[PDB]
């Protein structure tokens, strides 16, 4: 029965948000993160931004069995235990999910603890908004006085036109594909570590993003899988209650950045220090 698989899965322990955080502030640690498209990807399929590439899915494979240490905190949804604190649709896509994927999970996942993937999801799947904003100070002092250099899409936009960043000393954007990043994948690790010396690294950039942090990891910097961080923090910023399409940027779960207006912010220009693609 499936109600027994739930049961057995809840073996699986991962460190909620707050948890997470002080993790890797403690540890000053890289984060990778394993959402529903990384497994999807791993098992052969091709996600939204993504294509299926086999050398994709073998390294993230080889990244997940990596174990979590003060240098990289490897995460998994937070979805094992504790399922009521998501809405219902979220509830049903995730049960859905780790259903179908059990034998995955059972099997490859026996880590004694994982972070959270959803560092970067910490408002509107949420049935209580009420610890939100404590999750996001606590992500803010990751950035606070930090000299950051953003590895994201010509999509992302992060932090732009929001406070987000407000408080880091400096931003550098290396501004990836917004599709299908992992065929530059080269260039992108190595015009990050050319231009990462005395930075912290975010990136925001799908499966390609995890390859990059464990690559960057074994090279000794802190870089950091934030992910969609931008959209809920938006959702945040104006009490969203449902995933409002964002205009001027892409949106998290709207699956192929239709409908974009975007505009020219000369700050955001001069942050960029190349684009790739
Ligand atoms: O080839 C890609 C794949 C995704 N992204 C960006 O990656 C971010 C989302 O990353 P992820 O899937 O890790 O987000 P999560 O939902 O896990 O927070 C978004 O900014 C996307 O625009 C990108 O720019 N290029
Ligand atoms: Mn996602």
């Amino acid at each position: 029965s499936e109600f027994e698989l739930m049961k057995r899965l809840s073996e699986i322990k991962v460190l909620p948000i707050l948890e997470s955080l002080k993790y890797i502030k403690h540890n000053h640690a890289s984060v990778v993160r394993f959402g529903d498209g990384e497994i999807d990807l791993m098992t052969g399929h091709s996600i939204p931004y993504q294509d299926y590439n086999e050398k994709l899915a073998k390294r993230l494979q080889q990244i997940l069995q990596t174990k979590s240490d003060e240098k990289l905190l490897v995460c998994l949804p937070d979805v094992f235990s504790n399922m009521d604190r998501y809405n219902q649709n979220a509830r049903h896509f995730w049960e859905r999910h780790f259903l179908k994927y059990s034998e995955f999970y059972l099997n490859c996942c026996d880590a004694p603890f994982y972070g959270s993937t959803f560092i970067s999801r910490p408002y509107i799947d949420l049935i209580d908004k009420s610890p939100s904003e404590a999750y996001f100070e606590s992500l803010k002092e990751l950035w606070r006085g930090k000299d950051l250099l953003i590895v994201e899409g010509a999509t992302s936009r992060s932090g732009v036109g929001n406070d987000l960043f407000v408080a880091a000393s400096s931003i550098k954007r290396l501004v990836c594909p917004s599709k299908n990043a992992f065929q530059y994948y080269d260039e992108i690790l190595r015009l990050t570590e050319k231009n990462a010396k005395n930075r912290l690294i975010l990136v925001m950039l799908g499966p390609t993003a995890k390859v990059l942090v464990a690559d960057l990891t074994t090279k000794g910097y802190q870089a950091i899988d934030l992910g969609h961080i931008d959209s809920e923090y938006e959702w945040y910023e104006m009490g969203a209650t449902y995933k409002v399409k964002l205009t001027n940027k892409h949106t998290a779960e709207f699956n192929y950045d239709e409908g974009i207006e975007l505009e020219f912010s000369q700050e955001y220009q001069e942050q960029i220090v190349a684009r790739i693609g």
